């Protein structure tokens, strides 16, 4: 699922993504995006979001029995729309990106086995086993979160993208009225290589 | 406070503020927000979500001591991607709008003390001395909600608008949230949503949703 939304000065997008050979994974991602959507409503940051989603679905996990059993992967960003500063957190395979000068790339690193491997010097798994997800939220002990560094300054007109790869086709988006909805869309899916047809969008435009 | 969305079979908008004329008005309104996207993203309906911002902002504005001196008012809709249907519920004076065949139709009715006159078969009650809300997220007992009843069919690039403006609202820096398919036109779609008659005010808090 996904949602983006505006409170506090900031505009913030957030997807997230149940683990599929899990156990109510659904329920699970439920969980990370509410706790997200009300930390980053009442003005907190993206790793402030993913700290309270885990902080949720971990408690919520133990007390069904479950802990890791069952989790979701999610990324998440929000621009300060007083200062026009960006920042992000993301925990597995979904994905952050920058909208910027025009052009889409890529913030956030993936946590499975694939990278891993890479940053071990064991260089890349391909396939499914190098697919595996090393760290979700609803894992024991959270220790690997992809975040920004410091707060990344944002020109009117840019922004970021979340993505997870019938909401087919959805996007979720918040812009301004002076923000072309046409324009803006048109060059990011130009660029719209990085995900696929079957990929949940959404966004936040300066 | 906007915010849209798509979970389950649904995509969603919502608006909410807090009631600026009252205390803690932003605190209330953070309530009331998280709560109604928990259950919207969960696939609740806008009335289940609009319930569960009351449990919240009632439960809290409890403990504070505060209950019935802070509150929220919000409106939410949710569209069925399966079945293409709508569903709609307010508090307060945030507003529900169709949008189709090119114009933005009033769905929901305000609570405020002139309807509430105009409702017991009485006139209306003009001006201000008439605007005074009648029903709020956070209110002691939540009587009065506008709400659709059966569900509204729709068709694709049809949906609906969700609007917050009035006066008493806290000042902050805010965007437009809309939930499209990428096959809708996204600043066709402002631009054909809104003439200069727009229904709301240049400030106005803003959330969409096109099938």
């Amino acid at each position: 699922s996904n949602a983006v939304g505006t409170g506090g000065d900031k505009a913030y997008c957030v997807v997230v993504d149940g683990m599929g050979g899990m156990i109510r994974g659904d329920e699970a991602a439920q969980r990370a995006l509410s706790a997200s959507v009300g930390v980053l409503d009442a003005g907190g940051s993206p790793l402030d979001a993913v700290l309270a989603a885990q902080a949720a679905v971990h408690r919520w996990a133990s007390q069904g029995g479950i802990l890791g059993r069952t989790g979701a992967t999610m990324a998440v960003a929000a621009v300060n729309l007083r200062d026009g500063t960006l920042e992000w957190a993301s925990v597995g395979d979904c994905r952050v990106y920058l909208f910027k000068g025009g052009r889409l790339s890529r913030l956030s690193l993936d946590h499975n086995v694939s990278s891993e491997m890479v940053l071990l010097g064991r260089g890349p798994v391909p396939g499914p086993a190098g697919e595996m997800i090393t760290s979700f939220i609803g894992i024991e002990n959270l220790t690997e979160i992809s975040t920004s560094e410091a707060p990344l300054p944002l020109e009117a007109g840019e922004g970021v993208l979340v993505v997870s790869d019938l909401h087919e086709d959805r996007i979720a988006m918040a812009l301004s009225r002076g923000s072309d909805a046409r324009g803006i869309l048109q060059e990011v899916e130009a660029q719209g290589r990085p995900y696929q047809d079957n990929a949940t969008l959404a966004l936040v435009i300066l």
